[PDB]
């Protein structure tokens, strides 16, 4: 039977789906971990356990527990990131969409979700791996990973909570597709990790890591950095952060075993409840709990494993969105609604400044302001909007991106980045938003070959050119068909430092994306906030 | 005798000169103080001692001892602003064109000449005043003052040396203008004082200092400011460099009669050739002797006075010239030359920012580099070249001017403020220089009214454009004529910031001159190295 697979773990049965008036095989909810529960919250995560008989895969599994976005109940530009099954602590399972007929031994896609390390499901609308496993002939896995508290307390020293046990977990899921991979004719050795915003930060974090380097062969980060400001937190900060958290949950505090026993004894929405509690400052696209610079899974600082070429070398290909920024302007930063559109006073200009630089000094907020202030006209409420856009992009973004693309290319062995600035016709949020952070994601998929979904022609054709160069460059570390002649995507230098776009509109080739800004963000703003 | 005017020194002869088909009257050579030589030298000047019998008026006077520029030997770019008459320290007089017939009571101008505080001649070629009297009706005055040590030697505290001496120089011709110039038909309550670069900065000093406002009816500043980093420096700073003066002439230092008894001794031309080696920086646009905060003449910081209104309140009309720098990186800054495009590669670029910001430390020269460099293309050497241009020119000249006018305007009767960006036509400095500093006084003075000179047409409407703007505002304190229609200049205020081009082009109406670069001089940059 093509559906029954037998693996390492056992056998398990997966179920026909159809896609694009075809057929191919999917096999959900194959579990690669034990359910972390009970004394295992928090703790590492172990293999599962081996078992008999067949594992029925036909269903996609629960999701990991995590905050749900209620701010626009019943709005479907929110929703369609909410989980859409059940939450349960139980979560630690994987999806893979395989070819029909099953292959051999071709190329592997492992995606791993974003949603800022305190959400993120594998089982979305938007995540739904047959188009692109239909379309491209790759095998497309995608893998989950414990959120908030639950996958990212820490408390070094501990080993009952020692922090990064969500990337472990994504770091086992990796382990299990290389181990058992080859049984859905997939092959192990060419296995392209690719994930969005902290999934793309997950993605650099295991091509830093020892432990995972020899578990995937090249990568893809979307809109993701392993050394964006909001990506890792220190071993003191962590340590706060959880110490905090114990505080808000009324936790005897005068140890480790005394927090991690108290913690364990709460319902899991009651971490939840008061995860947000923990923030340092007044501030935008932070996240309580994410990975910890711990010395174990990062044996350094991310930093000097850059400069010193402590890391996986191998292709990569990577990118950003025109907006970024305006998620988290719309759900934090006073002036923005999502039903108006949103043009900033200078007072909200200036408050929205200190929530997206929130170590800054004032002399820092004055060197960001002056440097995205239009002085020839500073009450533009649209310039001071989309100043304030860029601010919230670029920093925690673009910027990032730029100083992990420089610093990797100049030990690596190819990289290819893009620009994505095509605003899909068929989104729901406002037009201020622009190009939003996660909305490449669906053109990645394949949902624009979805008549129903309502994309235009030219996003078909943008989606199948995309879906095309990420599977490309999979299958061979080039995005680029050795023979064809359509605008080759060039290879990313420190010399020349080209860049594509990604749109609808006749391929373009550019230099040097967003240098101004990101001389200012990477090297002179630190410089400036050291000095003082 | 229309040549013969009885004053309250004594009688006076002038000469008949022609100009534009035309002839009117000169008053050349005029004194209005005591030769300040000897025991004199770095005193406060004395009234002129009344004579008796003619004083003859018809040649001009000797210019005051200063620095020679023979940097370029022969070349009338450089040469015109050179010394045309004997140098002696014999130097204080002023010259009258008076028109003819000799008016009863009409419009005065007083010409205040720059050149660093270290050079200027009442007596150039282009500072010759009969164009704007015959053209405009006034009676047109140019007065003399001692540049170099012999005008600012700073020794606060001394009677001897007390500073700011060739500022009374200036204050005492005005002083002999308000109470003789009614003998010429001059009015003494209608006289506007006008200078340029220094003569400009020396014209707001004027303003500022109690002992001169009463002098004076309205104002014009050139491309100067009293608050310009280059014009004044404190009482220690004065002090350390007339002791420094004295170090470099072998002088006796244990007190202060004993430096200045040793530096009196010395000729005029041992003073002047050391006199650029008491500079306390390697740096462009600075001066050795220069106007002191004394306390007396200006009774409190510059800043201070500007910020309660302790200054004149009147009308002024004022302004700059696109390419202020040019001069001064061609003299100073390596990788600039008179014969050569001077194309300037990032190295030459960093020295010149830092020969232009002497104060900065590291990340103030940082802050600038950022804020002149298009990282897009930063080894561009016209870019750098014009970079470098707009940094001296800002930093220099428009930025300090635009501090200037905005706190003058909070508490004036009337600003009017211009940019002047047309290059001459017969300009015979290189092309990259643009519109250079100064070449704005030829079209002030009239010089495009005679053939000879070879200006275009175009050239000699706009220099009559300006002369009525400038006559025009002396006699009323507004540039515009109460009944035309050829685009009014309009008023300068706090909120609409609104100034005009001068050039050939029909006049359009901007706002905000420099403002984001001035913010970033003005506000930013001193708030940085404040901090650090
Ligand atoms: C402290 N609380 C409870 C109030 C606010 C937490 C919820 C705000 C989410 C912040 C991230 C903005 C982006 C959200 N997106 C992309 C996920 C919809
Ligand atoms: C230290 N020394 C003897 C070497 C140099 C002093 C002479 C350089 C003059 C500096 C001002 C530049 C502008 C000169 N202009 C406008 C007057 C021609
Ligand atoms: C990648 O590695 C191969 C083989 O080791 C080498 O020949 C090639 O130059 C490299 N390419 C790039 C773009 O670094
Ligand atoms: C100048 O002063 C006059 C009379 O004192 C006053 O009426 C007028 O408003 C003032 N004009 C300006 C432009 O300040
Ligand atoms: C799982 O597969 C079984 C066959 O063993 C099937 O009957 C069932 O419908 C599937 N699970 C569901 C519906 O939850
Ligand atoms: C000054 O005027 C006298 C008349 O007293 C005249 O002879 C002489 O030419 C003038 N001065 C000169 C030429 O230096």
């Amino acid at each position: 039977s093509e559906l029954l697979v037998n693996t390492k773990s056992g056998k398990v049965m997966g179920t026909r789906v159809p896609v694009l008036s075809s057929h191919i095989s999917a096999f959900l909810g194959i579990p690669f971990a034990e359910p972390p529960v009970g004394n295992m919250r928090f703790r590492r995560p172990e293999p599962k356990k081996p078992w008999s008989g067949v594992w029925n895969a036909s269903t996609y599994p629960n999701n990991c527990q995590q905050y749900v976005d209620e701010q626009f109940p019943g709005f479907s530009g929110s929703e369609m990131w909410n989980p859409n099954r059940e939450m349960s602590e139980d979560c630690l399972y994987l999806n893979i969409w395989v070819p029909s007929p099953r292959p051999k031994s071709t190329t592997v896609m492992v995606w791993i979700y974003g949603g800022g390390f305190y959400s993120g499901s594998s089982t979305l609308d938007v995540y739904n791996g047959k188009y692109l496993a239909y379309t491209e002939e790759v095998v497309l896995v995608s893998l989950s990973y414990r959120v908030g508290a639950f996958g990212f307390l820490a408390l070094h020293g501990s080993q009952e909570a020692p922090g990064n046990v969500g990337l472990l977990d994504q770091r086992m899921a990796l382990q299990w597709v290389h181990d058992n991979i080859q049984f859905f004719g997939g092959d192990p050795k060419t296995v392209t990790i690719f994930g969005e915003s902290a999934g793309g930060a997950s993605v650099g974090m295991h091509i830093l890591s020892p432990g995972s380097r020899d578990l995937f062969r090249r990568a893809i980060l979307q809109s993701g950095s392993p050394n964006c400001p909001w990506a890792s937190v220190s071993v003191a900060e962590g340590r706060r952060r959880a110490v905090e958290l114990g505080r808000n949950l009324n936790c005897n505090l005068n140890s480790d075993e005394e927090l991690i026993h108290c913690l364990r004894e709460k319902k899991p929405q009651e971490l939840i409840d008061v995860e947000w509690n923990v923030l340092p400052f007044d501030s935008i696209f932070r996240f309580s709990f994410v990975p910890v610079i711990d010395g174990e899974f990062f044996p350094t600082s991310l930093e000097s494993m850059l400069n010193s070429g402590n890391f996986k070398k191998t292709q990569i290909l990577l990118g950003v969105n025109k907006d970024e920024g305006s998620f988290f302007l719309l759900y934090g930063a006073p002036g923005f609604s999502k039903d108006s559109e949103s043009k900033i006073s200078r007072e909200d200009f200036m408050s929205g400044v200190k929530l997206s630089v929130p170590h800054a000094n004032d002399l820092g907020l004055d060197a960001v302001t002056l440097q995205y202030t239009d002085w020839m006209d500073d009450n533009n409420g649209i310039k001071n909007r989309d100043g304030l856009d860029d601010i919230v992009g670029d920093h925690n973004v673009i910027c990032p991106l730029m100083h992990f693309v420089n610093k990797y290319t100049k030990f690596g062995n190819g990289t290819y980045l893009y620009f994505f600035n095509h605003r899909a016709s068929n989104l729901v949020w406002p037009e201020w938003m622009g190009v939003i952070h996660g909305y490449e994601i669906e053109f990645v998929f394949g949902l624009p070959l979805v008549k129903e979904l309502n994309y235009t022609a030219e996003e078909e054709a943008l989606s199948r050119r995309i879906m095309h160069y990420w599977a490309t460059f999979a299958k061979t570390g080039n995005p680029n068909e050795p023979h064809s002649q359509e605008s080759k995507w060039p290879l990313f230098t420190t010399k020349e430092q080209k860049f594509i776009d990604l749109n609808t509109e006749p391929m373009k080739v550019h230099q040097r994306l967003r240098v101004q800004m990101c001389v200012f963000w990477n090297q002179f703003l630190p410089k400036l906030l050291n000095a003082t």
